[PDB]
């Protein structure tokens, strides 16, 4: 059985040297390989297996030299399937590539970062090998920039970073295959341990192979596209799997680097430095599925998930607690404690003694949480209780106060380090995660808002708020928010969406205010669709209502944002009740839609700049919040670079940062991959604090504004104004077929007899990102770079000298940079000529031309000579994905051309051992799950 | 001024000097957690305290090292001087640094490499952990012994190991200081890993110093001496700790061993290779707080323990088991079972959907063991419940079914891998561990049962039971058991212990038999005794009555005993109904009190050798118990041979040993211990079932002889003919103060007869005299040695070729590396009137002049000349215990005497003193005694 001896060689080809000494990155890959195939000849037989290996070794071949009859044998070898043995090599494949990610997940965290490999600017920022640790961050800090570390402290305390976590645009993958993926990573780490004994490696093994085989026998599709709380229970797997052990591990790393720079003190423990907020049960921009109830199911599940993590966490605690030294103070809650009714630890003690204080208040908060998680399990299932709200925690001071009383009274007997064991972390994990773990963001149309209120005026005599101009809206609306009487009753005409929107304002209503984040208005483009909102809170009886938080998307409104945002300043309402703080959101991704990427983000820059502008003059506190699709949005290294990146006084210690589900694995699965995000993240928001990046010359932004114009231009007249584009499109691309198939729970237009203009961008991106084309991302930025190249050589020494010094420009070329090196036109080209007509194949070779255009203009702005020369490691990570991905590719290709044809039969080959739509779904969340994000 | 830690770093290297390997950083690990420890005593206490105990602590230390006494005048110079806040704090500081010593000896132990070009070649490697046979080593029975691979995985199936918890004999620790100890472990393993950052040491070492003062923080008296119920919830967490995880990692350690001799198969998923029995919660004997409503609620609790680690292991379970391809039966039983009402698993599924059989069957089975767990929990609070039976698990086989479709499944499927997973670590656990944990064992004297049953004859008109001789006891026992009648009714006047013993058969009467082990007569004699129990089980309506094991004690017993078990065989009624399986309990320390440590070793070996012949004479597989105070009662390694010294066929794929208290820890506190303890249960087991120890030539045996009637004469003449040798004992020895302390529960059952074993152990380890243990061996090898010159040549002999004899030798010589006759000297000069001090100083001459003999046999110049690693450890912690005795000793004169004045030195600094307000004796001494005792005893460990 020397089969195995083949792909070693054929890996090793495909990266030939070694970006450092601990890479054993090929070795990973060859390992798990071999296993997985050895298991696969055993499932199905050796038939199936060396077709599949050859298979392997073909695409290897061609992500070597790029040869398309590499393809066409490809092509070939697939055809010739039967839906059955479709089936299997897609899904075959699918594992394989995820064993890839297992791999490069191990190699990133265990690689040793080399300190003679810092250049000293802020390059070193843009990869994990070469970033700045937290001391290393602080020693820059106090070195180059003269801050005393009592300022950093002082910045430190008042510093928040709010990581939000969004329902995946495609699979967000079984709760249960995260744990498989876990014990398969631990088996490779433990394998390459150099301590290892002999028994222990044979052991280690065969729990290797156990877990491959345990993943390739689980189904991944059937059943529902799984309902709101189904993905939203997938999504709160990484509290479980690192972040809930993750967040004190890294606060207490905080507090010694601390110590290095000579503060005395800790963090305190009451310190929002970490925040989860979420929109998994909250976001219904174009997703009916989310509705009232599902929002106030995932809300009483977050509270029962945390009821239950504290619970299990108090047992430990209090058998820590054990001491008898204790405070007056403490020491008469606890003989006032003792006065009461202890059945939740029968099996620990009998009961608590007065001689142990901390035991018994601990004991009864461990009572409470136990109340707390019965009553949220009751309201779920049933909608009413019977456990008091009383005997429960209902706000996070109730659960602080004892926990904080126990901390009291152990420093006041000199017993601060047992203070800072156990019982610390649990104070840093109730500030952190609160009593939901996450807070839930709202989301929905302004458009929808108009209908609620256009309904409410015509109910009540005044006119139509749809016909009303701006200013029109602007005064209504501020007179009845000044006035005192109500607004509207039960009698009042609901379509079923107006009815829609006024129960999920009273669902809030109904709710805890600690379950809440924003409410976050899509397409907002004028002040009175904040205020619609604002009032249509108040008028819902919202006790405390949330911050209203709009999205400018086009570009239009992305230039009329900050006269919009002054102007509501400047009214009197809406600045008492905002409270010097103010939230904007902006979508990078969305944008981009409308106007192509390079005009999205010098707009982004700028109208960041417009906004801080205002914020400085009438006293706000602005939080830039990142959408999906931004610099800060990568994973990983990149991102250290992009928060430095953003404009001097957007961040103002409060970073809110979208988590894209195709990064959030790779960022948080892992103990060490963990700490370091939060790492990076916290670190770089207090360098930029104090940091600013530089301002740039006039010429530079003179030069940005000539290529936004010309890049919109070619975009625009590219997508929108080409009248057979579409037909294309919908050809040269599984457009339609994503529509239509279980995949999200989205719709992916928002009226379906429109164009271009009506898709929403996530659907835009995914399109072109499985033909491994990516035209949203770089077109455009092609005839810029060409037409200043044109105007005048020396402009190029303007983009390079840009590239080398602003970090902004350096940052949007590297995305740029990186999309390149996930795509391969050959595979677009082939895309072509199965599903494209004749007539329009022009039409792509034009663009392809484009492509290769643009790609050479990218890599000499880089002053590069091959895509990603600086990242070496990332540049092996995903020519090692290529591999698979471009056999998903082709396999997908074929499955288009067959289940849009039925006049295409093809010479099937014999079924091998022991159906069309089920393998086109498995080469889309192959692919899907292979590129991860782009923009 | 903080260059202590070049006076402790001093001290220590002086202690330990040498290396006994190059892995060896046990002074380092000893200096560390003492630096740490000190810093934290000044922080709390102030500079002036810490740098007393620092003194005493030196001066300790050199003590240990050269034995001057001089360096004992100066402890007990500076302990006098102290106020009871002092004293009491002196003496909790120095048993902290004794646990920490222990601490630091685990983890020395635990990753200790084993060496293996330091193998002997014979059957000596196997009395220390450095050398002895893993599981595999044990190809040894392949090589020497021609045995095929298949005898020896057939052999190995149908092996069981019992380890049996007994309550510990004092301070069986809070389960809060147990994990604290474990916390402090864990921070000094990882301190040393060679692959650690700067920060990562850092926030270990303050993880670490967080933890000692933690511990030190907590008290180590006050409440209750706790209840027989919180007795053994402390027992039980030593499954939360490491044998739940433990024993699937070692069973499958197995079967990787047996792939490596060739054997394809694993080891039987439902074979009990381990098994777990406790006595807490049982034993009654002596011990009137262990009511029947306690063995009611030890056993309830152990099945909602059981019930509660298998509902939190089976969701790991379920998450794991996503697979969709099974077998049909298990389809139907998916589909079956999908007809019902998904609570407690909200978080993970709205619920459970049928394309996952699997997860739905495990689902169920999780539901039912939450019912279980609630109605476990019902009838321990109430008495009764409202959960229905039909809804929980009441039998084993209940719970295994639907697990073993599982498995048979996913063999089916070709999905073994995934089936040898989670799956089968499942599997193993519940057949290892069942419903309960544990087997509660009963214990009851044979007294006991005598007093029920002269009642029943009296209140019949048929004569006194007790009167009867032993023939005509055997005889009307044996007419009732043949007869069809009742015996007694509610009609019958009952003594409050008769209550007791009715009642206590009536809960065994009202508990499922998975709950139970065997049924143990103390003092038991003639087989009446036995036949008694049986009677009284049936009359109780126990519908599946326990193993009935007899207990002999006395020597005289031993001698009667296989006659007695002989009789009993050979009555047909009793043949019929054990169905061919016999338990027979001998204890070595019970025995030792009675006749002599010598005497009863060697009469224990005959007296199995002639069970074995009766068992085989009439077909009877025998099981021998072993309790307290055995040569296979040590820790670690010596374990491996105790066992392999046992003479052949006693075995016979069926061990069951007492786990004593003082030593559990030791055994089952972390990962590798606790691996390392099974594999030598489970490899000596195996080999001496088919490799028996050589057959002891005629002149040992009657050399033996000879020795044992010498022996047995000296230990008698000196404990029960001496007149005033209880005046001493009274004297010398804190036995008094031990059992009106609050530790245990009655000592006495008069004088050294009535008096139990245990605390007539306890008294002289205390003392570091240990006379229990060696009492008569010297008389008896000086008698052999003159009797004829060439004896000696013999004994060596035997000590280098009878395993049995090295390990009884070798368990003396450890007892005497723990003893020292100057302490003892000490309590005599403080506690014992002048006119009885030679007693002391004649006794104190044999001790040394045993201790030379010893040496002599043993082929030594040295004590544990062949164990240097041990000798290190016990160096070690020495130094501490020494301490501890000086402050028993003039806390002892203190609370005698009254009118013992003493020149008081000013209180330190801040108060322990005033956790003690109902106290008879003054302010601080009657805690500064407890600490004491509690801190030599958690010193000293193990001797007999
Ligand atoms: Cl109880
Ligand atoms: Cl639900």
């Amino acid at each position: 059985l020397e089969k195995m001896a083949s792909i070693d060689v054929h890996l090793r080809q495909l990266v030939p040297g070694k970006v450092s000494e601990d890479d054993k990155l090929v070795e990973y890959d060859a390992l798990l390989l071999d296993r997985f195939l050895d298991i696969l000849q055993d499932l199905h037989g050796e038939d199936l297996r060396e077709t599949v290996q050859e298979l392997y070794e073909h695409s290897a071949e061609y992500e070597g030299k790029h040869e398309p009859k590499k393809l066409e044998e490809l092509g070939s070898v697939l055809t010739s399937l039967d839906p059955g043995d479709s089936i299997v090599i897609a899904k075959a494949f699918s594992h394989m590539l995820n064993l890839a990610n297992l791999a490069e997940e191990v190699q990133i965290a265990y690689r040793r970062r080399i300190k003679k490999l810092k250049k000293g600017d802020f390059v070193d920022e843009s990869s994990a090998t070469t970033e700045s640790d937290l001391e290393e961050t602080f020693k820059k800090l106090v070195g180059d920039l003269n801050k005393s570390p009592e300022e950093i402290f002082d910045a430190l305390k008042n510093q928040t970073v709010d990581l939000v976590l969004t329902a995946h645009p495609t699979q967000s993958v079984r709760r249960s295959l995260l744990q498989k993926h876990g014990r398969i990573r631990d088996c490779l780490a433990q394998l390459y341990a150099k301590d290892i004994t002999p028994d222990d490696k044979q052991e280690l093994d065969e729990a290797l192979q156990r877990e491959i085989q345990a993943a390739f026998r689980t189904d991944e599709i059937k059943r529902t596209p799984p309902t709101p709380q189904d993905e939203m229970r997938a999504g709160m797997s990484y509290f479980h799997e690192t972040i809930w052990k993750g967040v004190p591990k890294f606060l207490r790393r905080v507090d010694t680097a601390l110590k290095n720079i000579g503060i005395e003190e800790r963090v305190p423990y009451n310190a929002p430095l970490i925040q989860f907020s979420s929109w998994m049960g909250g976001d219904r921009d174009g997703n009916p599925r989310v509705t009232p109830e599902v929002t106030r199911d995932v809300c009483l599940l977050a509270r029962m998930m945390a009821a239950t993590m504290y619970f299990n966490q108090i047992e430990d605690l209090m058998f820590e607690m054990s001491m008898w030294r204790c405070n007056d103070e403490l020491r008469a809650r606890a003989d006032e404690v003792h006065a009461n009714s202890a059945k939740h630890y029968i099996e620990f003690w009998k009961s608590i003694p007065t001689t142990e204080p901390y035991r018994v208040i601990l004991g009864d908060v461990r009572d409470k949480l136990y109340h707390t998680r019965e009553r949220a399990h009751q309201l779920l299932s049933n909608g009413h209780s019977d456990v008091p709200v009383e005997a429960t925690f209902i706000n996070l001071e109730q659960f602080l106060e004892p926990l904080e009383l126990c901390y009291r009274s152990l420093c006041s007997c000199g017993d601060r380090p047992i203070a800072d064991g156990s019982l610390l972390d649990f104070l840093r994990q109730v500030s952190t995660f609160g009593l939901s773990l996450v807070r839930l963001d709202i989301r929905q149309e302004s458009d929808r808002h108009t209908d609620v209120l256009d309904a409410i005026t015509t109910h009540l005599d005044i006119g139509s708020y749809r016909e009303w101009s701006e200013e029109r809206r602007q005064e209504w609306l501020l007179s009845e928010l000044s006035g005192k009487r109500p607004l509207f009753g039960s009698d009042l005409p609901k379509t079923e969406e107006i009815a829609d929107v006024l129960d999920t304002f009273h669902v809030i209503a109904e709710l805890p205010a600690d379950s809440f984040g924003a409410y976050i208005i899509s397409m907002a483009t004028a002040p009175s669709d904040v205020l619609a909102v604002e009032l249509l809170q108040r008028e819902c009886r919202v006790k405390q209502p949330l911050r209203v938080v709009p999205l400018f998307e086009k570009l239009a409104d992305l230039e009329a944002a900050p006269a919009a945002v002054a102007r509501l300043f400047s009214v009197d309402w809406y600045k008492n009740r905002i409270n010097g703080k103010q939230e904007v959101m902006i979508g990078y991704s969305d944008s981009g839609k409308d106007a192509g990427r390079l005009s999205a983000a010098w707009q982004l820059y700028k109208a960041q700049e417009e906004l801080v502008k205002v914020a400085k003059e009438y006293g706000v506190k602005l939080t830039m919040f990142h959408g999906r699709g931004g610099t800060v949005g990568r994973g990983g290294g990149p991102t250290h670079l992009a928060i430095l990146s953003q404009p001097p006084d957007t961040i103002n210690g409060s970073l809110r940062v979208t988590v894209q589900g195709e990064v959030i694995e790779q960022s948080f699965s892992e103990e060490h991959l963990c700490f370091r995000t939060l790492q990076r993240f916290t670190a770089a928001t207090l360098e930029h604090g104090m940091r600013p990046p530089i301002s740039p010359k006039p010429e530079w932004r003179a030069l940005l504004d000539e290529m936004a114009v010309v890049a919109t231009e070619e975009y625009r007249s590219v997508v929108f104004q080409e009248p057979r584009f579409v037909e294309y499109f919908r050809l040269a691309t599984p457009e339609l077929e994503y529509g239509r198939m279980n995949i999200g729970s989205r719709p992916s237009k928002r009226k379906p007899s429109g164009g271009i203009e009506s898709l929403r961008a996530i659907p835009w991106i995914f399109a072109w990102t499985q033909t491994r084309f990516h035209l949203p991302v770089w077109l455009g930025f092609g005839s810029a770079i060409r037409h200043v190249i044109e105007k005048d050589v020396r402009n190029l020494h303007m983009l390079q000298d840009m590239y080398q010094h602003w970090p902004f420009f350096r940052v949007t070329i590297d995305l740029i940079e990186m999309v390149f090196a996930k795509g391969d036109p050959g595979i677009a080209a082939l895309y072509d000529k199965l599903l494209v007509s004749e007539e329009l194949w022009p039409f792509g070779e034009k663009l392809r031309a484009n492509f290769e255009e643009t790609k050479k203009l990218i890599l000499q702005t880089a002053g590069h000579k091959d895509l990603l020369e600086g990242d070496p490691y990332l540049k092996q990570r995903l020519r090692l994905r290529d591999s698979y991905i471009t056999t998903l590719n082709v396999c997908q290709a074929y499955t288009l051309k067959r289940i849009r044809d039925p006049s295409y039969h093809v010479t099937l080959r014999p079924h091998i051992s022991k159906g069309l739509e089920d393998t086109l779904i498995l080469t889309m969340k192959g692919i899907a799950a292979g590129l991860q994000n782009t923009g």
